[PDB]
């Protein structure tokens, strides 16, 4: 029986754009009038915050706050604009203000609520990626929100799911875990005896669909899998 359903945030319950938005509207307020264009800024800000992450994948946690430090330290030596001060506060106001759920969001999260836990992962930090659910209104529809911080390790480290099973208080094999990442998401999952649902809204990762038990598009179809899972027996299902 799936007792309990864990979805990530990037790609599952936040829109890319809508990251990508957040970050341009962070990278405009630290530049002001500086001659740089912010589209170009937010370009080399994510490779850099991307490779920082990768190279933290599975290992103890670190601290978000000083990860992107240092990242900016790096682009205002790169580029020649003054370091900003409180770019935490930027960060916060920013993630307060923009960004967007996928449309089915909300509606999945409500229909799953009353039947099964359903929980977030999250893999950045505690404070900025729950302030960001909560200013998109979600935070309280969670039964659990687990974070790499609370885990002590981030993805794909066995911890994070781990603290996410026990806040739900079943084993892996009651649960399965959405997310867009094959190895992170899906393989990291199912370590734990998760089943794993791969999310491809844009059917662009096909050469990494074996690594999950089931793919979808959208989160709609996640509901139908989990239906499909518990009325094994029943009369409605035959
Ligand atoms: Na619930
Ligand atoms: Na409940
Ligand atoms: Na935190
Ligand atoms: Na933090
Ligand atoms: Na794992």
């Amino acid at each position: 029986m799936i007792r309990a359903v864990f979805f990530t945030s990037w790609g599952t319950l936040i829109s890319y754009e809508g990251v990508y938005k957040v970050m341009f509207k962070i990278m405009e307020e630290v530049l002001g009038d500086y001659p740089l264009n912010a589209a170009t800024l937010l370009d080399e800000y994510e490779k850099l915050a991307r490779e920082a992450f990768d190279n933290n994948a599975g290992k103890p946690y670190r601290p978000l706050k000083d990860i992107l430090e240092r990242v900016m330290r790096k682009l205002a030596e790169k580029y020649g604009f003054k370091y900003p001060e409180n770019l935490w506060e930027i960060q916060l106001r920013m993630a307060g203000r923009y960004g967007e759920l996928y449309p089915e969001v909300v509606e999945v999260l409500k229909s799953l609520k009353g039947k099964y836990h359903v929980g977030v992962i999250l893999n950045k930090d505690t404070e900025l990626s729950t302030a960001h659910l909560d200013a998109l209104g979600i935070k309280d529809l969670f039964d659990s929100i687990t974070t790499s911080e609370e885990a002590g390790f981030s993805k794909p480290h066995p911890r994070i799911f781990e603290l996410a099973l026990k806040k739900a208080g079943v084993k892996g094999e009651k649960a399965v875990c959405v997310g867009p990442n094959p190895v992170k998401d899906a393989g990291g999952s199912k370590n734990l005896g998760m089943t794993s649902i791969l999310l491809d809204r844009k059917g662009e990762k096909r050469e990494f669909w074996d690594k999950a038990d089931f793919i979808v598009s959208d989160l709609r179809e996640v509901i139908k899998i989990v239906d499909e899972l518990n009325g094994q027996g029943s009369l409605e299902h035959h």
